[PDB]
């Protein structure tokens, strides 16, 4: 699903990417803002 990614892209990565996250980590930053248990 490349639109997907080119979705995503266009959309996480347009709209926080090029600040911060760049897209490394970011699979965990929003990961962490909609995944991370913070269980353990």
């Amino acid at each position: 699903t490349v639109f997907a990614f080119a979705s995503m892209l266009c959309l996480l990565n347009s709209t926080v990417n090029p600040i911060i996250y760049a897209l490394r980590s970011k699979d965990l930053r929003h990961a962490f803002r909609s995944m991370f248990p913070s269980a353990e």
